[PDB]
């Protein structure tokens, strides 16, 4: 369930694995932003 | 407990717990309680 | 047994959990430095 | 898959995968093969 | 087997959990780079 890793690069972005694909995005600043229906698709597997 | 639990780099701490992604400054002592205070920044699916 | 976490700020301070509760300290340097003897307690449970 | 992945603070993703230590630039997009370019920086005991 | 926890401080040090040890080190740079065997033994026991 959710996240197997959460983390920020030092840029600010925050970067997680979900499902083993890599997203990224700025991160979210209320519970009314769906993170992982905006953020960038960086990763199709192997994660 | 806390599932994940780090720092972005402007400081502000982030955790997930109980599915649920929160950020604040962190805890200044055993009497700051931080889930109470945390900014609820997702709500499910973490 | 351990640390359940144990990450950096981005100030150079040494974060943990232990014990269900959270701990924040300058590192060490040398393994004669007990840490968390010194560490500043932040949280008393929950984590 | 990765046992872990982080960041260094330069910028550079680094993993851990198959008991071995890979770094590199992080991907841009789904169609960077990251790990077949990632810099094999231990072989090992990861 | 390996690491508990393997991370970086914010000055580029890369800091590893290993049987209940702490260590940190400038992170290897190639495969033929023995980082356990360089790295700094900053902690004993209890990580
Ligand atoms: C761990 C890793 O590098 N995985 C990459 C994946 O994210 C990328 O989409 C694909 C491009 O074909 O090459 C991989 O499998
Ligand atoms: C992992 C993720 O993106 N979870 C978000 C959640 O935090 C947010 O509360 C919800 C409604 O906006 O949409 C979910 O998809
Ligand atoms: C996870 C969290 O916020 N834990 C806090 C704890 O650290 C603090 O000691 C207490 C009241 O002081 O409030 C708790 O629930
Ligand atoms: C955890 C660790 O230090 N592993 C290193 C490995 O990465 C390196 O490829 C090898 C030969 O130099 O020495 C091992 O001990
Ligand atoms: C987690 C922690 O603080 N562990 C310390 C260890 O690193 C150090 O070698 C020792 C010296 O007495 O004090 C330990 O218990």
């Amino acid at each position: 369930s959710g996240f197997k890793f959460l983390f920020f690069s030092p840029d600010g972005t925050l970067y997680g694995v979900h499902n083993d694909k890599l997203y990224k995005g700025t991160p979210p600043t209320s519970d009314n932003d769906n993170w992982l229906a905006r953020a960038t698709l960086i990763g199709n597997g192997g994660w």
